[PDB]
């Protein structure tokens, strides 16, 4: 051990990877990995347009430099090559096919040094204080007679691929473009063992694609407010409760990102702050959970669909539910027809009877979502009748209110409606929820009194998400937040082991959710209207591991 | 300018104090003020038996050593004194009648350097490795010659006062008891322009007391991590919603504060997050809002009741209310003839006629919550019928549940009842709240779909608190959490000058409620039953200035 090079010199990797164009060898068979995001440049350019935001990022960390902490870096420098050398820059280093294709306007880059890699150019042609290198060393000799911050290595694939070749970066600042596009230049493969993840920002949508910030680190084979911080936590907890049922290792990956943003955290921090913190607690079911009570979510629709992807979810099962609620139907047979299968253990004949409903037609679940959005308070008989006015028509009034009084405080679907409670085949999960209208942006809070976090509630936040958005086009308005409340928020314990595999897995950028822009009203949605873009995900898992 | 002697020693006071008996007067109109806490002695002893918590507190601060930050505290006393440069341990200085009044078994204090002030005792009359001084001159000089952390002034009075005359405490860690006993000894008058309030501490109960721990300040008359953080960034905007209408120092006091744990800034801050994060909006009133959509407020019954110490509140207004519910009753001129008149306002001829109820008797609310607690789906005919049997009785069915199926996750009363919405006064603020049991405790969430925080939120923490004590005892259990989720959150217009005041208030600790012990069924309570003890509070607040 020779201490670091690139931890000396402070030398770093700024990439832009996209999704890479394979076509047409399947699309609904594919196996995600790191690797996926990979597509660097295409035919003397970038793959892509623009992307505004991943610009913004590059020109920040470029050019961010603090002049504090330099004199702990110059101090650092000096003292291992044994050498002596107005405001302080950064040093961008770069290949000549990168240098010629940036316009001469924004040649060079503002408040950096341009160091540039090329066996053939020499100082004559750029008049300006601007440098060159020729070979993989001479760099490490540049830097040493230069006053700088940090040295940030812009590519392309081949100055990318014999930097980390002779191990010279430290840390990798890694921007995911979460869309396709045609490239023939590709950033090299990262090794696992070398390099891992330690950071990973929000998600965010900039020209018509999301992407997400990630950071690679490489790895091994005044004072007085500060304790008056250990004074405030004199009184608390010197280990947890679950420490009969958690080992220190079992969240290593998890436990090891430094910065995570991501807003699927969000659902993973819940899962395991229960694990961790929640209780012992007997059921219905019988299994038992580990459960805790309260939490809210907050998922930024108008920048992503919050569409897990520490795991493999479909979404056909779950719109056609929506629809099916939206239309007042409470026939199980309906949804059986079209294979999906989400209500079909709740209609069974053994079922409704452990419910006391002894004359009930298999398949009919009585007066519960469907019902109440549409027909609260009407009198239920059976799956079959005529119930056309009858009852309050909720949605059509959550609709009215929305577009003729937006500044309405009473603007609420709610499907627990006491008096129908024991006639449901369950009572709802979804209490209610309620809506909010600002600067023509509609969110949405949902209420769910009880969440399977393992099953449910992956589904439970993509299926409002796709209501949110249904009814902000109905109603010409932009889909803003989905604010996802939990009441009593519990892990089933045989779920346990796929969590403890789950929550270790880093997520993707999220996809996004299209809509056929012609539909102008709620009732007019058809299956073939929704379209997920750009789904990326680990793979499945069986949320009990043997059947 | 030669710094300051405190400052270069580390010299801080750290007491507890509670409040006074200054009986023969009738407490009904009492100013609170800072002063309100200065109750240090009694009898050569402390006033109260233990208060272990503030004990814990006291050795935890007093004992607590950085080893790391010696380094630097070492370099700096020698500069100002024109020198070079066991575990390391903290000094505490006491006077003598406070030695005296300790145990033989605690002294001398342990992990500590003792120091006491005397005229009287010399050092031959100890037999304990302590230090004796008689002069506080003497302790500057003694400080200088020992290897120590930080220097703890212990009292009693005469010692607090003299060090704060003569102007050598940096900081003061105050304890504030919150109930009352007799003294004899008085902690000095603190003055407002030599220290202010920096930190406020969680509110916690021990030995029958709530008590926080606040900090006073001297006024005048791998370190890689952290540009990731700035990377991560890049992306936050340079501007507020609103920030001229909202001037600098409108929170000057607010904004001082470097620790605000006090659990009152639940509400606060959400208050504050309005005021400069909030939406312009119009409402079904003309006064317009600012408003935000959904955020949650956790409260530990168990250490405090959360009233609301910013201004003044009363309770036996809400707590009538809360009877009147649990009875059924939907008249208007029960809550009358006790003087109350929340509901006043929506009971007269004007506001029946502009909901279209033109058939409906003054005062006859119609099935509002108490009718929907207890008769859930019943016809309303009018205020005087008798509706036993009819409907669902909610309440009977959530004790039930709360006593016999604990771990059930239906465990749920709702207000919101679709059918009726138009025939109620008015609809419901407080659509749910939902139970959990673990462990012989119970926890209550309360979904309000809209919230006027200037007005109403503080009532509706503290009838739901409330509320949840008088469920927890009928069924044998002990309160837990409240946890109260917001829908739309709003800032009247003409609440905004009386909430600027408020924010820049500092809460003093909670008080506590007294149920009696021998109601056994939610019916039986009577407002004779309920106490709140050690209200300490600013003065009240007209949250509009036009009436
Ligand atoms: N996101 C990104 O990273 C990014 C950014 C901009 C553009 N691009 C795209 O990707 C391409 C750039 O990547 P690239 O790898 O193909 O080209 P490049 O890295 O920009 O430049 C390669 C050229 O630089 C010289 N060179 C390479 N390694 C060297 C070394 N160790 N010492 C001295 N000279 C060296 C070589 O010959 P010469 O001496 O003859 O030049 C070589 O032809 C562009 O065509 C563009 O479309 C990608
Ligand atoms: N609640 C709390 O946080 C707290 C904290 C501290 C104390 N207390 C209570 O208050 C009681 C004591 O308070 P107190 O004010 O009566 O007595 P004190 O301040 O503990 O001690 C005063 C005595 O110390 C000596 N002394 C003080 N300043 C001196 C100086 N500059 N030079 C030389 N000698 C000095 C004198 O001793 P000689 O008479 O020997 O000359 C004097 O009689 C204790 O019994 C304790 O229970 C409560
Ligand atoms: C910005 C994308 C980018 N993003 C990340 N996370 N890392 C990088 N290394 C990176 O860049 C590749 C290396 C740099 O390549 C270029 C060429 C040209 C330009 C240009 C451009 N195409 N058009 C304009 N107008 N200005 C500029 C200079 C402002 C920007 C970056
Ligand atoms: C603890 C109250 C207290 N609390 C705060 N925030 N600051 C103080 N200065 C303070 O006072 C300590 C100095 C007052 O002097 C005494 C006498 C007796 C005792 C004693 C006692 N009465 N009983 C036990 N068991 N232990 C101890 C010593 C551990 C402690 C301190
Ligand atoms: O959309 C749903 C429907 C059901 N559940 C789960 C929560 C409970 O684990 C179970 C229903 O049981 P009760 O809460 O009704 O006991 O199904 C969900 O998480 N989401
Ligand atoms: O217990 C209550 C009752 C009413 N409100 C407030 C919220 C609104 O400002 C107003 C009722 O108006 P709508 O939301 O119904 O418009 O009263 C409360 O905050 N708490």
């Amino acid at each position: 051990m020779m201490e670091q090079v690139c931890d000396v010199f402070d030398i770093y990797a700024i990439c832009a990877c996209c999704k890479v164009e394979s076509k047409n060898e399947g699309k609904k068979n594919e196996v995600f990995n790191n690797y996926t995001f990979r597509g660097l440049g295409n035919k003397g350019v970038l793959p892509w347009k623009c992307i505004s935001l991943d610009m913004k990022y590059f020109r920040a960390v470029t050019t961010y430099v603090n002049e504090s902490k330099y004199e702990k870096l110059k101090y650092k420098r000096c003292k291992y090559l044994n050498k002596e050398t107005k405001k302080l820059q950064n040093v961008v280093v770069m290949g000549r096919t990168n240098w010629e294709s940036i316009p001469k306007k924004f040649k060079p880059l503002s408040n950096r040094i341009n160091v540039i890699l090329s066996r053939t150019l020499k100082k004559e042609d750029f008049d300006e204080d601007v440098y060159i290198i020729n070979k993989v060393e001479d760099l490490i000799v540049l830097l040493g007679k230069l006053n700088y911050y940090k040295c940030f290595i812009l590519g392309g694939s081949v100055v990318y691929q014999e930097f980390l070749e002779k191990k010279l970066i430290k840390k990798i600042y890694f921007t995911r473009i979460n869309s396709t596009y045609e490239c023939d230049v590709f950033f090299p493969e990262i090794n696992e063992n070398e390099y891992q993840i330690i950071s990973v920002s929000d998600v965010y949508t900039s020209n018509n694609t999301t992407l997400d910030f990630i950071i690679y680190k490489k790895t091994n084979n005044d004072d007085e407010e500060e304790d008056d911080f250990v004074y405030f936590n004199f009184n608390k907890e010197k280990e947890e409760k679950n420490k009969n049922s958690i080992h220190p290792n079992d969240f290593q990956i998890y436990n090891s990102l430094k910065y995570k943003y991501h807003p699927e955290y969000q659902y993973l921090n819940i899962i395991y702050d229960i694990m961790m913190n929640g209780n012992k607690q007997s059921d219905r079911t019988g299994v038992g959970v580990l459960s805790k009570f309260g939490y809210i979510m907050k998922f930024d629709l108008s920048q992503y669909f919050p569409l897990l992807t520490t795991k493999k979810l479909f979404l056909r099962g779950i719109i056609e539910e929506l629809l099916w609620f939206i239309r007042g139907e409470t026939n199980g047979n309906t949804l059986l027809n079209k294979n999906v299968r989400i209500w079909e253990a709740n209609g069974t004949r053994e079922f409704l009877d452990n419910r006391k409903l002894f004359h009930r037609e298999v398949n009919d679940l009585g007066p519960i979502y469907g019902f109440q959005w549409r027909h609260f308070g009407a009198e239920y008989t059976n799956m079959y009748d005529n119930y056309e006015n009858k009852g309050v028509d909720q949605l059509k009034n959550i609709i009215n209110l929305i577009k003729n009084d937006p500044t309405s405080r009473r603007i609420l679907l709610c499907a627990w409606n006491v008096k129908d409670l024991d006639q449901m085949a369950l009572p709802p999960c979804h209490i209610l929820c309620q809506f909010y209208v600002f600067d023509g942006k509609l969110s949405c809070i949902m209420y769910q009194r009880s969440c399977d976090l393992g099953l449910g509630v992956p589904f439970n936040i993509a299926s409002y998400s796709i209501f949110t958005h249904m009814i902000a086009q109905v109603c010409n308005l932009q889909p803003a937040q989905f604010i996802h409340v939990l009441g009593n928020a519990h892990v089933y314990n045989n779920h346990i082991d796929s969590l403890k595999i789950q929550l270790n897995r880093i997520p993707y950028p999220f996809p996004t959710l299209k809509l056929n822009p012609d539909i102008k009203n709620i009732e007019d949605f058809t299956i073939s209207d929704f379209t997920i873009q750009n789904y990326v995900h680990h793979e499945k898992i069986s949320m009990d591991m043997a059947a």
